[PDB]
């Protein structure tokens, strides 16, 4: 998409993505004595909180033993404030030809709490992540739209009136809550493990498949993983073929999109400011028409 | 240092670095070189890369620092656009910090020094501070430039979006003490990167690179303060300046005044955490 308007414009057979690292973190690699490492440096002071919860998010992924992620070590206080967080390193290149396998790979993950050894019937975590720096509440909740628009929506809602006092966005979210519970088309939604911030700069391949980083993991809505992967785009068109393949769209899974879109627009507004204002605004408007 | 502390936790003799964003785009490999791809969806885009791109053109017709070559700005379906450049391989900037600020100094004298002469403040262009379209208007004056074209647009979009009182009665008082930081000096037009923060410089094997700009004819010293208030650069950067451009008398204060242009530009980016820091520094230069 993106892709072949640059190969157009440009004029260039291949375009192959590539590559201090992150929006959120520092990060840099290094060699030591037992191998090679990867490590993140984040000097604010909510720091160790984010990374204790991107360590529970990696430990509860590779416990399923369903996608690849990093190994994580150490999380280290850093004088002066902040913390650095010592993962495995992994020698990783832009997702391409993994696609497909990816995508079988994430609807898989999400399937995997309805086979016989998991038994998670709510929606939360055992644990506080972040997304980005924001901490998040996983207080456990029966009812998926409530846990979604009390502890996601309605937490980076409230972050935009206490920092931007937006009128706009008040007036909009008390009309939205209204029309929440009509989105989910009477459907029974059962929890599925998210990596939680599946943008496509958070996912790789190596030579023996796809690898995923930097989740902010709990058990959620299985679509919400997808709401920023499509947002953002990165992901060829395989990835979600072979993911609906497994889980095939549910009724009403257009109009839920936004409203998933909606929350990755709020928490970029939240992080990166008022760049981010008209799509939040624009989404809210889009589910209210 | 960190690495101190990383080498003690892992315990590990060597720790030797391998392997070498800020919400904007992606590099790609490309058959004719690497290309660096920034995107913005939403309607402004154009014109936001337009004023980047008149900026990047500015800067690189010095010939005196180096700067990503702009190549194209494509309309995105669905909105917005993206901006290809050249891709530089950039590192932090350190080693090459004392001739970044020697290459600065350089840039801040070329106006007046050169044989094309733009005598007024301002730009023949919009460009943006991060996402805030600025006015250029041509203005024979500096202290009036910067009051009407830069912080009373800061303060008018912060009497829309937040009504303050106590920025509003600051304001008031302070706008008539604005000549006095300027009384008994020259201020000569100066073209400026406009954005000079510590994430929007680098460098690599050759020398140092800068970019990201919001370029106009400045006060030369307007340049320094948001390098100043974020912190990040060496202080052979600003050695290496002043030898060139000595702190006129006066420079702190008008330091405090153009890094509350900065406070007021991060209040309508970020919101009330720099609500503080704004009013903070009003009080600083009514005291
Ligand atoms: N474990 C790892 N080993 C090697 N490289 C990594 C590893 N994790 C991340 N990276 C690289 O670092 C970049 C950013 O990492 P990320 O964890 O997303 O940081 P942030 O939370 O700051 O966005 C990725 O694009 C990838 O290239
Ligand atoms: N021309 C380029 N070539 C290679 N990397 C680049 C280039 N421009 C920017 N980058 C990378 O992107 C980061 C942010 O770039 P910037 O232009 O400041 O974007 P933003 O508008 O999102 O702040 C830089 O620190 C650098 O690592
Ligand atoms: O930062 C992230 C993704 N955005 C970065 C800049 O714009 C493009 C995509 C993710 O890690 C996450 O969705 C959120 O920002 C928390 O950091
Ligand atoms: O983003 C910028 C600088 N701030 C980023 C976060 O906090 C520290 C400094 C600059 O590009 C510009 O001066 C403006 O903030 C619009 O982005
Ligand atoms: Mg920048």
């Amino acid at each position: 998409a993106m892709e072949q308007l640059l190969r157009a414009e440009l004029r260039t057979a291949t375009l192959r993505a590539f590559g201090g690292a992150g929006c959120i973190s520092e990060g840099r690699a290094y060699d030591t004595d037992a191998g090679p490492v990867f490590v993140k440096v984040n000097r604010r002071t909510q720091a160790r909180q984010m990374f204790e919860g991107e360590v529970a998010s990696l430990e509860a992924l590779r416990s399923t033993g369903l996608v690849r992620v990093p190994r994580p070590m150490k999380v280290i206080d850093l004088p002066g404030g902040g913390a650095a967080f010592v993962m495995e390193h992994l020698k990783m290149k832009s997702l391409s030809s993994q696609a497909s396998k990816l995508g079988e790979q994430m609807a898989d993950l999400h399937l995997y709490n309805q086979k016989g050894s998991s038994y998670v019937d709510k929606f939360g975590f055992h644990t506080v992540t972040c997304c980005g720096f924001i901490p998040q509440v996983n207080e456990w909740q029966d009812d998926w739209p409530t846990f979604f628009a009390r502890h996601r929506l309605q937490a980076q809602l409230d972050l935009i009136e206490k920092d931007y006092a937006d009128r706009e966005a008040r007036e909009l979210w008390s009309r939205l809550q209204v029309k929440i519970p009509d989105l989910f088309c009477g459907l029974e939604i059962v929890p599925a493990l998210l990596h939680g911030d599946l943008w496509s700069g958070n996912v790789a391949e190596d030579d023996v498949g796809p690898i995923i980083y930097d989740p902010a993991s709990f058990y959620g809505h299985s679509e919400f993983e997808l709401a920023i992967a499509l947002m953002f785009g990165g992901f060829p068109r395989s990835f979600f073929t072979a993911y609906h393949r497994k889980i095939p769209k549910a009724p009403g899974f257009d109009q839920r999109l936004l409203l998933y879109q909606l929350f990755n627009y709020l928490n970029h507004w939240n992080h990166f400011g008022r760049e981010y204002r008209s799509p939040s605004l624009g989404t809210m408007r889009r589910l209210l028409k």
